[PDB]
């Protein structure tokens, strides 16, 4: 869908920029210093959901740019299995915002913050 | 969900960036260039849809910056009407999707495009 490979990496950004601000949002609720709203949250999460499909798509072949570190296309299968189990993690989080349980919420949040650092301490410039 | 004012510009620049590309990349479809493929473009519209939802709430009190010409806020209301007609017009492009139809997405597309130039000529700088 890009006419040219910065395209692919202003998307990828955008994308990667929502992701945060989506994820990002829920850290004073699971810190206890915002009210859990069950509701909310599994409303915030189905976004999350979709956007956290979102990027990997833009890191096709020859897409190279951007803060990425070129490993991501030296070792794109190591990159692709850091996408899957970040995408693993996210349906934990979902399950934990439909269950509506804070306690399973603050850990699956827990897990995908850890996917994310562990992606970035890898791929990100 | 924004530290600074700041935070929400560039929020709400991503999710239009994600919401072009989601919009655009079907251009060539409607066009007849490319093959129409009706699951691909339920899906494809599915992620439109949750995209088209977000940038409004970053257009929040206070928010005043980026390429928004100022009456955003001074005209809040007539800018209100806009994204609400915008999406009222993603509903119908979402319901020729989901029948697989190209004519009717032919025919969604137009007015979902019409209403992108109709506020970007009366907010866009
Ligand atoms: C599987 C790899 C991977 C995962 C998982 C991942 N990221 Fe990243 N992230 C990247 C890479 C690569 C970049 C740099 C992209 C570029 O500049 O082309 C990036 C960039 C970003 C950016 C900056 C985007 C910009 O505007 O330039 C943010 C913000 C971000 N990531 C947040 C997150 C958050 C929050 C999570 C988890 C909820 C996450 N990321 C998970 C790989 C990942
Ligand atoms: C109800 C108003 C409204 C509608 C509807 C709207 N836009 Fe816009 N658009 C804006 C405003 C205001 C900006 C500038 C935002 C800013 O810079 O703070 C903008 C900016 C953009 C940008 C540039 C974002 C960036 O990176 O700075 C793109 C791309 C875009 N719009 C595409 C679209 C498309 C495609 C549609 C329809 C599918 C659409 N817009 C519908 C108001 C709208």
């Amino acid at each position: 869908q890009f006419a040219k490979p910065e395209d692919a990496v202003k998307y990828r950004q955008s994308a990667l920029t929502l992701m945060a601000s989506h994820f990002g949002r829920m850290t004073p609720v699971v810190k206890g210093q915002a009210p859990y709203d069950a509701a909310q949250i599994k409303a915030n999460v189905e976004v999350l959901k979709t956007l956290s499909a979102l990027p990997w798509a833009a890191f096709g072949p020859g897409t190279e740019g951007g803060d990425a570190r070129p490993e991501i296309w030296s070792d794109a299968a190591s990159f692709k299995q850091k996408q899957q189990a970040f995408q693993d993690n996210i349906v934990k989080l979902s399950a934990a915002a439909d269950a509506g349980d804070l306690d399973k919420l603050r850990a699956a949040f827990g897990d995908v913050g850890a996917s994310c650092k562990a992606c970035h301490d890898a791929y990100q410039k």
